[PDB]
Order: C-alpha cells, then sequence, then structure tokens
C-alpha cells in the first residue's frame, strides 16, 4: 500500500503546483521564453509586460525594491493556495479538525515554499512569474538594504538542496512531511497529527530507499533539511518584521500577515 501512497502524493503534487522540477528544468535549459531580469532596465521592461498594473501609476509607482517584494509576496500567496489543496492528498489531513488543518498550514507553508523554490533556482538566478522571467541572483543582491537580504539565504539553501538531486516524486513526499509536524504551536489533536506524521515519514523513508539506492544517508539528510528550513523561516520572519517596522511603502499582503502572526 505504501508505494501506491507515494504515487498518490506525487500525482497530487503534479496536479496542484503550477511549477514542478521537470517544467522548471525545461525552461532553464533554453514559445514565450523567460525574460531575463539582470538590471534595473530589464526589471522595468519585464514589469511592463508581466505585471503591467503594478507599474501603471506614473510618479506614484512604488520604489523598485518595494515592487519586487510585492511580487515576492504575491508568489507566496499563490503557493499557499496550491499547498492548501495539495494537503488534502495527505492521509489523515482532511480528517483533522479544521483548526488543526489551519495551524499545520500556517507553520508549514513557508518551509514548503523555500524547499520548492529550490526547483526554480540555479547558481545564477531563479524563475519567476509563472516561468516567464528569470531574475539574476546578482541583481537581487544589488538591491538596497534590507531587500537585498531576502533571497540570498534561499539561494544558499537551494544550492545544497539541489545537490541532493531529488526529483518530483521525492519532493512531493518531503513537502507532505513538512506539513505533518506534530510539534507546531497550538495544535488540538497532537496525537493524531503525530500518527499522520509517522505514516507520511514512513512512506518518504521507503520511497527514498527505493529511488535513491546510491545515497544511504538521504533520509537523515532530509530530516536535517527540515530543521534547516525551520531556521530559514524564523530568520525570514525576522527580516519581514524589519521591513514592516521600517519600510512604510512595503505593504504586507493581508493573507500573509495572518501566517506571520504569532509565528516566531
Ligand atoms: C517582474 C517580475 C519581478 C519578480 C521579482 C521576484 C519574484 C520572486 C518570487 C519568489 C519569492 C520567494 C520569497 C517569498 C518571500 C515572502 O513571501 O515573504
Amino acid at each position: 500500500d505504501l508505494k501506491s501512497l507515494a504515487k498518490r502524493i506525487y500525482e497530487a503534487y503534479l496536479k496542484n503546483f503550477n511549477m514542478n522540477k521537470v517544467k522548471a528544468r525545461v525552461i532553464l535549459s533554453g514559445n514565450n521564453p523567460p525574460f531575463v531580469i539582470h538590471d534595473m532596465e530589464t526589471l522595468c521592461m519585464a514589469e511592463k509586460t508581466l505585471v503591467a498594473k503594478l507599474v501603471a501609476n506614473g510618479i506614484q509607482n512604488k520604489e523598485a525594491e518595494v515592487r519586487i517584494f510585492h511580487c515576492c509576496q504575491c508568489t507566496s500567496v499563490e503557493t499557499v493556495t496550491e499547498l492548501t489543496e495539495f494537503a488534502k492528498a495527505i492521509p489523515g489531513f482532511a480528517n483533522l479538525d479544521l483548526n488543526d488543518q489551519v495551524t499545520l498550514l500556517k507553520y508549514g507553508v513557508y518551509e514548503a515554499i523555500f524547499a520548492m523554490l529550490s526547483s526554480v533556482m540555479n547558481k545564477d538566478g531563479m524563475l519567476v512569474a509563472y516561468g516567464n522571467g528569470f531574475i539574476t541572483r546578482e541583481f537581487l543582491k544589488s538591491l538596497r538594504k534590507p531587500f537585498c537580504d531576502i533571497m540570498e539565504p534561499k539561494f544558499d539553501f537551494a544550492m545544497k538542496f539541489n545537490a541532493l538531486e531529488l526529483d518530483d516524486s521525492d519532493i512531493s513526499l518531503f513537502v507532505a512531511a513538512i506539513i505533518c509536524c506534530g510539534d507546531r504551536p497550538g495544535l488540538l489533536n497532537v496525537g493524531h497529527i503525530e500518527k499522520m506524521q509517522e505514516g507520511i515519514v514512513h512512506v518518504l523513508r521507503l520511497h527514498l530507499q527505493s529511488n535513491h539506492p546510491d545515497d544511504i544517508f538521504l533520509f537523515p539528510k532530509l530530516l536535517q533539511k527540515m530543521a534547516d528550513l525551520r531556521q530559514l523561516v524564523t530568520e525570514h520572519a525576522q527580516l519581514v518584521q524589519i521591513i514592516k517596522k521600517t519600510e512604510s511603502d512595503a505593504a504586507l499582503h493581508p493573507l500573509l500577515q495572518e501566517i506571520y502572526r504569532d509565528m516566531y
């Protein structure tokens, strides 16, 4: 039954996420090729084509860094929606109390976002805007503080994560495992969540044994990556709070304020 479960999870991931690692790699290899954003000129050209409304305000347009952060947030909002539908495929998740489902998604979504973001990153940049842009790592590093500090730690995570050479069948189960954590704050039915976690981690362990016979440590490596992601998210939330206190024009999306509320 466990092999079928792993396949169910994988198929739900292919159905629910607009981006997957095969799709990303086709684009990254070289109709509607990605526009390269490597400097301010190319950022502004890409915006006029791909997010026209955001730059249709004349002198009232926000600063480039703020527009970029707004696009970051919109991407995360969309991935939250995808993750919420994906979670229905996880055995036991839809049987939990609605409040526990909310709590698991609240604490898990950014860990999952940063894990999956690795699939659209290479050492030089990342896919954005539904695969229609490629923004360079160096351009993001060139932004004014604090905005240049957003992406670089995610690239650092992603380069090591990508060196594990996971595929979509592994990543789908890793994301399911992130969502099923019994130690999130405020859970009502910890015991049932712990059982759900044990089941999905068992599926993950057996799948990695079968799909990666060459890497006998891969399961504990991925357990460590989950802990690393929790630290990456805590640090990300600290930076977002700096932006919220010091950058008045950088409006925080109403759906993401709730995810951050009483996190770190
Ligand atoms: C014209 C397109 C500009 C694109 C600007 C960069 C888009 C990055 C998308 C990935 C965001 C990852 C970080 C999310 C941060 C957050 O939600 O707090």
